């Protein structure tokens, strides 16, 4: 029915699974708990940070126990411990000072041996590149008016995402992509109401995407803590 | 709508147009004249070779004048002159000895300065790679039962196509791809009956395909005559 | 050995050859005539526009006859004809208003049926991408301090180059790349002094680059009048 | 220097590191122990299977304690445990019935939760594609006479390697590549003796190769039990 929640969310969890560390999980920007519900299958100790009281309240009404909720902007958040897994998915592109957020993650929140799961929408996704060729988007890394209205301040590609992670002091351990994406979201949502594409086709786009990270819907950096003093 | 006739044929002509030489044209394997109809817009002197007397007669009914029709197998064909442009589109994959056919083109049929437009379906098309990931097709360069039934003896990729052209003595001048293809024909044929995709989307697939020749529906080598004695 | 002059120049002429129109040719930013010497093998009617008096003087004393020299800035150039082939190679990335120059080319200088051969250094060249992974360059389309000191005001990729061409009103007919480049120029200049790489290897890099336009040393748009 | 030993080995361990399971490790086709010595930094409980008496003897001489050595062919090997990590690196391409070896791994040797690190030389490596363009090698997935003399029976790419792992009953969890490789081993060995390329350049090739798995020196499937 819905591309981001019914297709992308499940494949994002699948992409993270082989890298998850045992222990606890911090979900930054957990919004209404839609992704949290999927992570609860893997983690019994999840902390969620979200600035919207309303989103957080919605989450709290639909998730199982074992979640610690923190209603705060990231700059103001005082967390009680450090975390073995941290999830920052489709959040960084909303942040005015992304390097500062990533640096907090590296310096304050990641446990020793902990891993950051950094995922952003990808400037070089096939569907976007086609939109650029059609002249609907000026260029790949452009921020469209709709994206700006949604809160985006940039459109990452693997090059600029790893730059920001490196500038923050993180160690980028793995680079990958999630879901080979040749149609726009609005076309997916139409086509998914039909029997034209199978579940197996969607799995094939996930499998093939790993071979063409630069062309995927979302790009994925697995990062570990770097030493900063 | 039909993908091959309504989408691929016009993009093939667009892909050829910047390279056409002044003079005449030989269309090898012209079948029922579906492609010949588009070539007529560019050339007044066209020669078609085709083994099926029914196809050739079908073509003769529908096309305009200014076509010389040669009813023959390629190995038997005795042509009255040499040709400034030679078109071999979706034919070589059907040939038991493709190097021998290409060698005839080089040695007997290409005029001095003439160009061969060699186009084959691509083993590495994104849609085919997805089918391979789904387990429908064993590997990219496999020939499926249905393909074999249609007459295919090979599934070329840029490496194996250039190999055969080189072995035939041709000079490969340009390598490219036609149409960034991430859906199968059967899905195109369904979706093209909807309004999900626009004509501009399809144009975008053609534009982007040029930047990713290996992932296109068909691959295209522009070849010139080499010296063989 | 120079990578740009001894490797990139011949491969650019090879990439252009199948697209050349019969007729005349205009070379915009012809500098000291290094690339003009190679174009002279294909055309006997060449017009060269160059702003540097020393450069164009140097070309003049070095090239064969059949050349019209125009010592002018592009904004001031009064050309006597329009042109069947126009070459703009490693110039656009220096231009403060690149769309304005491309528009002049579309609207005034290209002949009907004419072709523009637009080539720029590629942000996404493998060598550059590696430099970016090393932390030497911030990101692919960055302009470094050295590049800026050389006059670069942007680092094009296929997306931004076609954007600017399209904004100028040109028709982008073909998109390609010239030379699969995994080493930096300075490493090439060194390595070319040795016997490690062959001329066949270099030809192979050219042939392979056509299959990976986004990863090449230079990107190449073939444009026609919109 | 050696390219395979001094460059590829360390970058294979790096590629593996984020996927390693706690516990033990089985190295299939451990030869003279060059890769094993690197694995010893990560695991104290390693089991090595190697058919050559000379090779396995050499390894015992040069490695630390905490290695179990199994001098056997794969078809005869009777292993004492099942394993959390199994390494099969540059071996499968030599095996007459590769699906049968992968099935043994899936059905008998992998522990539940265990991971197979399957790595083969890549048909579509840039250097190899250049060699194909030069006419030295017929096509990317060919086996050359020299390769065949060295025991190669195929040249895998991502599509065929995943096909074979899938046919064996393995779950292919991740697909990646190791080292963006645009020069031939023999060119690397020469250039490595010079100062033209730094270790940071080589790290850059590793980092970039993850973004272009199909162009890498070797391809890497991380598999689990199906
Ligand atoms: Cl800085
Ligand atoms: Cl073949
Ligand atoms: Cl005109
Ligand atoms: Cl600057
Ligand atoms: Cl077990
Ligand atoms: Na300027
Ligand atoms: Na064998």
């Amino acid at each position: 029915y819905n591309f981001d929640f019914d297709v992308m969310h499940p494949f994002m969890v699948r992409a993270f699974t082989p890298f998850f560390r045992p222990g606890n999980l911090l979900e930054l920007g957990s919004f209404k708990g839609d992704f949290t519900s999927r992570l609860q299958e893997h983690f019994n100790d999840i902390t969620c940070v979200e600035a919207s009281e309303e989103a957080i309240s919605h989450a709290q009404g639909r998730l199982k126990d074992g979640i610690t909720y923190i209603h705060s902007r990231f700059e103001d958040a005082q967390l009680p411990r450090r975390y073995d897994n941290i999830v920052l998915t489709h959040v960084l592109e909303h942040i005015d000072d992304p390097v500062a957020l990533l640096k907090r993650i590296n310096d304050d929140w990641l446990a020793e041996g902990g891993r950051l799961f950094l995922v952003c929408p990808n400037a070089n996704a096939v569907s976007r590149q086609i939109a650029v060729k059609m002249g609907i988007i000026s260029h790949n890394s452009a921020v469209t008016e709709a994206e700006f209205a949604h809160g985006h301040r940039c459109t990452y590609a693997l090059d600029t995402l790893e730059r920001d992670a490196s500038r923050a002091g993180l160690q980028v351990t793995y680079r990958s992509g999630i879901f080979f994406k040749a149609l726009a979201n609005f076309q997916w949502d139409q086509i998914l109401q039909t029997d034209i594409l199978s579940k197996e086709y969607l799995d094939g786009c996930y499998q093939l995407g790993q071979q063409y990270p630069d062309l995927c819907a979302s790009i994925f950096l697995l990062c570990e803590k770097g030493i900063n003093q």
